[PDB]
């Protein structure tokens, strides 16, 4: 992972600032698990995840079935936070995702922006944004296509 | 080009209004990208700066930065701009929205789904970097801005 220019180099960027942000990075350090089920005790029953190029999951157990699927075919093999940021219930990460296609071996380093909303510590949504594209050429996975 | 509330939305008033005077400037710059006016725009930037839409090159400086925009607002019209979330930590401000784009050579429009952050130095724009899915809007108005 390269640090990008435009990425602070201040001591306390990407550092937790607050109990939301301090949860947010406990579960970015949990992805490199791979491990759905462990994923999600991290989420509230009234929940949802995507990520934005595809469809959204709704509940906990459509969100557990995503991950799933998708550990199936990817490694998240190291996560980067750059930044990290919060006002009014919400989470943000700059991050950068080093994904790895299990079917094709190749990987590459996914430049992601999400939000978090948690509810008494609880994931209420995760969303992740990214382009898929790039990703899907990079390491021959037409996860869309 | 009606822009659906998401069932995501926070419940938070706070949430989708401006918070800090740097979240301020932020909102007035979204209301300002319908201006398709690259000349317009720039005067939010300060000279040593940056822009990128994740998906495509970076730009530096705010040459580069205006040459892209003038570019961009070529090829299609920002037609509106909901921003449904808006925070900020660290010198650095978020936004969550839908920008609803129409392309110029085939009139079709699509709205994109985008996470911004961005960076304001004594109230001018030092870093805005955009990331959203660039292969759907380019499939949903026929213009393959990378391809
Ligand atoms: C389960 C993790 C999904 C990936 C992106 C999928 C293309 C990520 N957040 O790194
Ligand atoms: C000039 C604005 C660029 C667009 C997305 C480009 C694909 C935007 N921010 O709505």
């Amino acid at each position: 992972i390269e640090q990008p220019r435009w990425a602070s180099k201040d001591s306390a960027a990407g550092a937790a600032s607050t109990p939301d942000e301090k949860i947010v990075l406990e579960f970015m350090d949990a992805l490199t698990s791979n491990d759905a089920a462990k994923l999600i005790e991290y989420f509230a029953e009234d929940t949802m995840y995507q990520n934005m190029p595809l469809p959204p999951a709704y509940g906990r157990d459509a969100v557990e079935q995503t991950l799933a699927g998708l550990f199936t075919v990817m490694s998240i093999d190291a996560v980067e936070t750059f930044h990290i940021g919060s006002s009014n219930g919400l989470v943000y990460t700059e991050r950068v995702d080093v994904l790895r296609a299990l079917p094709t071996g190749k990987s590459y380093n996914l430049s992601i922006l999400g939000v978090f909303q948690l509810t008494e510590g609880k994931i209420t949504g995760w969303r992740d944004y990214f382009d898929l594209r790039e990703f899907e050429e990079a390491v021959d996975l037409p996860l869309r296509g």
